[PDB]
């Protein structure tokens, strides 16, 4: 039994302390007509969130270039959360750009549903992707064990931007559907004389009149979704630990 | 906001109808060892949802070789679901073989939390991973306008598994790991006896006290796994629409 | 142990969607002077219903020439009401010219009292005949293995408007009344000061003081009736069955 | 702003005082595996009323052809009852041969959901088909204005006894329906097993899986329930009125 | 127990529908300075009720005179009403002028707590006397199998009236009280300077301070409350019945 | 408004203070199979109660004759009630036989609904006949400024009484009622059956099925009510304040 | 608004989560019959808090020989508990040899009102001395700006236990009082009896019958006692950041 | 558990009766810009309380250098405390500058909760140090049987004043703090930024970036510090009940 806030609704407005500073969600972001990624991880120094940290910094730029900035979440306090991204930038000769929310009394955690029956003190690994409106798009909570696949959020904010500008909807594991491929489709005609004339016109591709689709992405918006799914598949050529 | 289950709980029980017949979840899975994938749609006849289920009935035998079994659901009636099936069938060539829940009065929906701000009428494309004894082991909430990446769900379940036999966490984009590639994480110690023993066993190749790895997936694991990405990363050979 | 709406009550004001778009009950009807049949069916793509809508869809001029319309209602989707009115016309080789409400959740069902005991999750098979001020006038509830009799609603709308026009009651079984055939019921006096002068009047037919009737309903009006009582004991020459 | 009994639900349980003596609903009937038609009307020396009495006692004999008993109900008291009673036999010539319920106060019109907007005071025109179980199989509400049409409530209470025994559905219209005439409806598949074995029988007459049908009715059952319909649609060949 | 309204209180405020047409209460017959009488009886069609309205009828002239209004109440229905009155006046030969309410629910019953623990559906005989400023004056309530003595209700208007004109209190069995026979009482000093003074006055016949008296009642009002009690003390010469 | 007991209910159990003792309601009459009527007045020492006690002195035979015991109350204590009563049997020369409940505080008057808008201090002139089972059969309700008509109570229990060994109802006026006299009515049928039989046997007089009589009252007990009502409309033939 | 404990009760019974393991409060020291210092810090790596944790571990050795041990509390994780301590050792060449309790959520903190106005999300610097029977024997609240007295904490449980052995009250500024000195309270008498008793006996020196005392204590509890507060008073010698 | 103020709080407003007269705290105190330090104690004539006034009054000049005042409170009455007052000073020789408050009833006892476990009567040993804008700084909570250590809360006064002063946080045992002595704290950086520009500004000495300090306190407030805790670790010249 756990109460989490839904797709469509506004991100919960709340003051929070990061180690960047205090700053108030999603207005902070909103004010700056960006998108937002806010992701938790259960504590600091710890091995799995440390591989996703690395991760996430890793595709920042791609991020950026999205418009879109990332923020962090877990139960510790700043002064943790800077030793670790030392601790981090030392080790692992990465550096952490993106601020982490420090939320010791669980505030945070519990505005958003983050505290699951695996610990009562700690929180999962959720996500949440917040449009520029603070509308929060799409919600993914994966466990303390799992380490989440960072692609797949780059492909989900991206689609979803695809999806917002064409006034498109998007087909499973697009760009690469196995009906359509790169296709985007159609939103479904809801009345009788909608359907009737969407055949009329024939100005799209059709499965039925509850089915078309064209293909209005730009051949590099294609491709660079199709980059975060391939950067996804391969195996890096040189790790990490190796220093 | 709304109430949903949570990781580590067990599915809530419940007697459910679907085009199979009548069920009771998590029950009907658990009596047969095998961890199943629920997921929902908005409803039948809707081109996104006609996508995901094409992209898991011919994902079907790769969940089927992991002992995961696949259930769908959405407000629409069984008589809907099945008329929908032939469409696919008959029109995709493609069948589908799970079974899916009709929800009418949105019980199950409520139950889930799968109703959010975009519509109090349709579910959104949710997802819960149940293992084998009926425990939730993650959820994803995505919108009516992206459809799922059917095969990032496949990783999830293969990694939970790969973690429950070999008492290993999982790196962040695993088996591509960009620290340890396709290594995984022992779970740290929580106190400083643990801590000082771990480092005095030179047991495992480690970073630090708290994080130590070694590479116990057999090259099958591994290989599978990868495979589910590359496939997802691949442009379609053939376009089933061409000859539908 | 179900609250639903009343006769002499005024429809449950309410916004739905259709197949035919979103429309609001019954100002849609109200401000265009007509009265309305909503009637509710549990699931598309199932037998009786089908019946219905085919039966519905014949008498269609009928309701039309009355001044109603009709408007059917079931938990399935706006998607499964077309494609299921789709395989009608192709296959019954009868088009449903009418909408549909789409009302997963029940909410709509709930309102009207269109969820019984039988089942949890299909409405049965109700029948609301509204009148163009929007009040409920009638109010009939028949199960899911009981597929209505279509003429008799019609008698009910016709012989309602024909009382209203020309404020007259009428009798059992009209317009073939065992008593009065096809007279009308003048309304029973209220006080023995009433009584007394319409016994004084000697302009009605008359059994006693509160029985008094004529018969005012024009030729045409008492064979409309007449006809769709005709139709429905006829047996069909020619099944669609067939077709 | 009203509340009624329900489809599926047994009869309230109640003891009610008519005018041919207290009664025990629905247990009266249901020891004498009778079903039993319950309606109200809104108070007695009223025409339409009247004309109602008169139509459900010139077809009592058919209601007990089909082991069907009739009571009524309105809030006046026996005494106004039996006096009613008088002045229709003696004044239109047919005896009222089932009780009529004496509910003032309204305690039975409310349990059952009676008093409408119309009035405060008086009951609707309401109709309750009770089957031999005591369970609510059908309900019809009629308003002061509009007098009911006796021989459908036969119809009702006749297809619905054959569904039964039969194990059918009965199409729209029967036994004149449109499509399949007097032909009964098999029960629709609820599963995609069902549905193909049903289409591989081929032992009955299909439109598609989920519609098939036959005619089991026997030859009198049809001309019966159309006999009902035929009454109905016939013009009185000697108005009561006449030599009343 | 019940709830019922209390003497002294106004009468309960109501529109009522009689057999005589619709009237509020008890402004109706306060705006015409006229006192009323209500009483009810459990049904029609019932012997007792049949004699007691009989008894009114016959005593009607005698209340008109006093300027007091009748009104009936039962639970039957204005339609039963009629027929009864009817009957009486066709098999017995009076005819009741008064009006009678018709309250099926009980609506009004309740109001006046005239639903008792023997009959759970049917009204008690209770009579209510109201004066011209809609006061409740007096409550009587008569059981099912007992009918009432009206004479003594127009003894109770009578002397209820006279106290009012003459500002006295009445003794009992008045005009034939045992103590001062047909005198009526002053009402007693309620300070001891008002005990002295009415002692130290010698203006009325007095047995104490409190219990002062004298015959301000003219010969004619002495004479009609004996008229109204010799004729409930007189066997009747001739009986309604063998007519 | 005000709460009271009800005619059909039995009498609020209570134990009173009166200045004969305390006593048990309405086990103390009951226990002796005797009626009681009990009557309040708004305070001792006030003229039109002295002539109600007076007045129930003198019939004080005539209620023992019929099995019935009186008993007071007022809102004074039993100080107050031995004083009020030496007044009276010196000064009108009647002594008062029957005891009076002292009630400060009005506990038992709240129980009676005595208390009404007239005065929330003193109690109206409230009459309660209750019969030897404990049972209330009648209530009436007079003013502060009226007094009591004392024969009408009397003749209340006779016709009671009466009515309850005949088993027969009593029309108004009895014994003089002018349609039937010193007639007594027959319970009306409640069944359309019994409604028949009671007309097929043609055993008592009759207006109609619904009202049938007889004179089963004997001759004693006729002349005994008509005595009181004769005893009511005689004039004084000599004033007790004179003869004091 | 803040809810504490109190002196007197028993500490609240709680099972927590420390960088040795987890331990059940007070239950793991009563067992041993030992008496614990629990005390608390708003963050891990904050200055101040350093300079605490080197402090009560320079005594350590000091609680051990008095049978008190230590345990603190934040509300960081275990994993920067250990990873402070770490830094500690390395830099400042001191080694926390107790457990800190990795309070996250406040659960703890909540229960003792440790979280004050000054910080909603970080503990104040309370400290909780409980003796070997588990009930809270002393409460001090310090701020985020001010750095506990460690010294005065040794005074505090080892007057308390001569306190309790020798059954005597503690003077202020104890064992250097500049009344009585090192002398300890004989608890007062409490009634006249006692009063009168206690001073005719002249067994202690009196200031007056409720003020009356004795030298209980041996040499080295006032000695050990004193040096407590000589170290207090005293300025290191050698500063550990020199050599750090 | 009990409730009790809380540091960060404004000391709660209200109006109480010393033996000075009636006050209004806080205002009374911050109106004059002066801290005060309030303290309690279970009754007037008792031992240890005795002591402690003691020390407080001998050490009223070095809390009136500092500004600020003493203000003492018990349940006790006025009349007592000044018969008290009287007693110390002919008996011990010691007269009390301060004013007490005379709470009976315990009305200011629970807003403070000083009443705990042991006595639901009497207040334990609390200490409320609360600065010049009437803001609580420090809460100290002794037992009964326990007397204060009067140096120390001097101790937490004067270095809370210098920690405002100099915008520093106070080491744990200062001045004589085994990591840095007499030197104070810098407010640790709580952003990324904050920390490098302090790291590279070699502004001051540190430890690492989130433990820096300097020496800014004159010797003057260094050494009356230490005359604090040297005071009360001196072992008294001549103890005062020697010539009482
Ligand atoms: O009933 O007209
Ligand atoms: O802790 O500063």
């Amino acid at each position: 039994p756990g109460s989490i806030p839904l797709i469509g609704e506004r991100f919960p407005e709340m003051e929070v302390t990061t180690d960047h500073g205090v700053i108030k969600l999603p207005d902070h972001y909103v004010s700056q007509g960006k998108w937002f990624v806010l992701f938790s991880h259960p504590a600091d120094f710890t091995p799995v969130s440390t591989t996703e940290f690395v991760s996430f910094a890793r595709r920042y730029e791609d991020f950026q270039r999205l418009g879109v900035d990332l923020i962090g979440l877990s139960v510790d306090s700043v002064f943790s959360h800077i030793k670790w991204k030392e601790w981090i930038e030392r080790h692992i000769g990465v550096r952490i750009p993106f601020p982490i929310i420090a939320d010791p009394q669980g505030t945070v955690a519990r505005r958003l549903g983050l505290l699951h029956a695996e610990s009562a003190t700690h929180t999962v690994r959720g996500v949440f992707i917040v449009d520029a409106r603070g509308v929060i798009r799409t919600m993914l909570y994966y466990p303390m064990e799992l380490g989440r696949l960072v692609d797949e959020i780059l492909r989900i904010v991206k689609a979803l931007k695809l999806g917002d500008s064409l006034k498109r909807a998007v087909p499973a594991d697009w760009p690469n559907n196995e009906i359509i491929g790169e296709g985007l489709i159609v939103p479904p005609p809801t009345t009788e004389d909608q359907a009737r004339a969407r055949m009329e016109s024939g100005q799209y591709r059709c499965l039925d009149w509850w089915f078309c689709w064209d293909t209005p992405a730009s051949r590099d918006d294609v491709e660079e979704a199709r980059r975060y799914l391939r950067r996804a598949a391969e195996k890096p050529a040189k790790l990490l630990y190796e220093e």
